């Protein structure tokens, strides 16, 4: 709390990072380091809201996860203070990359990561609730971060119930969140299925030209994405396994993790 809190005039604020798709999001200046830093600042969402996600990501320490730096919560605007990402989102990353550089081991190096912070918040009670690659940030030599401003605290046994009339990205939504507005960690599993799926295909939209209104009626009928291009049929049956209708079959991030691991050394 106290040791977190940094006075408004140590940034300078620059121009707003991503024309807007992060939010009201600034690329700053920390003077004192000269260090570039990410300025979440505060229309736009409720203060309590603001408040709660910076009070969350203290509690936060992982090497792939988006790290907080400090906060300005005493006097309007306030400012949430993150590191600065070199490259921005892992989808434009990965739409616009070298792929003899971005290889398939490279792939695989990113899934490790992202699994790992997933792995960490399975472990501290969390869920994300948005997993995708436009949530995922990048550094230089293929380092990928994990945005974590949208936590909520859960535990592992229990399920948070989305407020009325929410609206989902549908096509990286579990079933059962766009049935009855249900999110559990299991549900972070779904939407890792799908993150995996954009990181093999390099970006592509998921369920290409299928009508959103039956994309969850497809889901009922078991109907998944086919496997990508070049995509290795080990890593593609754990999409398949990411994407397992009932919640409880599908794997931990713990599983995942190891399995990514795994493959990750052996390549
Ligand atoms: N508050 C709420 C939500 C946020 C989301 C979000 O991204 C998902 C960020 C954020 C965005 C970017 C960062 C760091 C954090 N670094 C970037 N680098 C970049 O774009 N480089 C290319 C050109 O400079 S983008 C913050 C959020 C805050």
């Amino acid at each position: 709390y106290d040791k977190w809190e940094m006075e408004r005039t140590d940034i300078t604020m620059k121009h707003k990072l991503g024309g807007g798709q992060y939010g009201e999001v600034y690329e700053g200046v920390w003077k004192k380091y000269s260090l570039t830093v990410a300025v979440k600042t505060l229309d736009t969402m409720e203060v309590e809201e603001f408040l709660k996600e910076a009070a969350v990501m203290k509690e936060i320490k992982h090497p792939n996860l988006v790290q907080l730096l400090g906060v300005c919560t005493r006097e309007p605007p306030f400012y949430i203070i993150t590191e600065f990402m070199t490259y921005g989102n892992l989808l434009d990353y990965l739409r616009e990359c070298n792929r003899q550089e971005v290889n398939a081991v490279v792939l695989l190096y990113m899934a490790t990561q992202i699994s790992s912070a997933m792995e960490y918040l399975e472990k501290k009670n969390f869920i994300h609730r948005d997993l995708a690659a436009r949530n995922c940030l990048v550094g230089e030599n293929h380092l990928v971060k994990v945005a974590d401003f949208g936590l909520s605290r859960l535990m592992t046994g229990d399920t948070y119930t989305a407020h009325a009339g929410a609206k989902f990205p549908i096509k990286w939504t579990a079933p059962e969140s766009l049935a009855y507005n249900k999110f559990s960690i299991k549900s972070d599993v779904w939407a890792f299925g799908v993150l995996l799926w954009e990181i093999a295909t390099y970006g592509m939209s998921p369920y290409p030209g299928i009508d959103l209104s039956q994309v969850y009626e497809l889901l009922e009928k078991d109907y998944r994405m086919e496997r990508p291009e070049g995509c290795p049929e080990k890593v593609y049956e754990l999409m398949r396994a990411c994407w397992q209708w009932n919640p409880s079959d599908r794997p931990s991030f713990a599983e995942i993790h190891q399995a990514f691991e795994t493959m990750f050394q052996e390549s």
